[PDB]
C-alpha cells in the first residue's frame, strides 16, 4: 500500500540524516545558501532546487503519493548537484557517496 511505502521512505530519510553519513551528507541537509556561498548563477542554472529538509517537510505534509514521488525528489537533489557543479568538485563526490546510501536502501523495499 501507499501508506506503508511512505513509512519506509521516512526510514531511508532518517538514515540519510544519521551521524554515520554526516561527513558527506551535510551539504544536502538544508537548502543551498546562494548569497552566502557566492553562487549567483545557481538560480539561473538550477530551476528546481531541492534538499533533505524540504523532502522531510514534503513527507510530513504528505506531498508524495508513493515511494516513486519521494524517490523523484531525492534524485532531483542529486541531479541538481551534478548539473551545476563540475565533475571534479568535492560536493559531487559527496553527492555520489550519499546517493550510494539512498539507492541501496530504496532498492531493498
Ligand atoms: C546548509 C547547507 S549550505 O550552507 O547551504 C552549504 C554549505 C556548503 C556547501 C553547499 C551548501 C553546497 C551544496 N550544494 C548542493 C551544491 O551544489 C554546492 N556547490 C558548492 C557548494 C555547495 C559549497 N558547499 C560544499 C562544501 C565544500 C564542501
Amino acid at each position: 500500500s501507499h501508506m506503508e511505502q511512505l513509512k519506509c521512505c521516512s526510514g531511508i530519510l532518517k538514515e540519510m540524516f544519521a551521524k554515520k553519513h554526516a561527513a558527506y551528507a551535510w551539504p544536502f541537509y538544508k537548502p543551498v545558501d546562494v548569497e552566502a556561498l557566492g553562487l549567483h548563477d545557481y538560480c539561473d542554472i538550477i530551476k528546481h532546487p531541492m534538499d533533505m529538509s524540504t523532502i522531510k517537510s514534503k513527507l510530513e505534509a504528505r506531498e508524495y503519493r508513493d515511494a516513486q514521488e519521494f524517490g523523484a525528489d531525492v534524485r532531483l537533489m542529486f541531479s541538481n548537484c551534478y548539473k551545476y557543479n563540475p565533475p571534479d568538485h568535492e560536493v559531487v563526490a559527496m553527492a555520489r557517496k550519499l546517493q550510494d546510501v539512498f539507492e541501496m536502501r530504496f532498492a531493498k523495499m
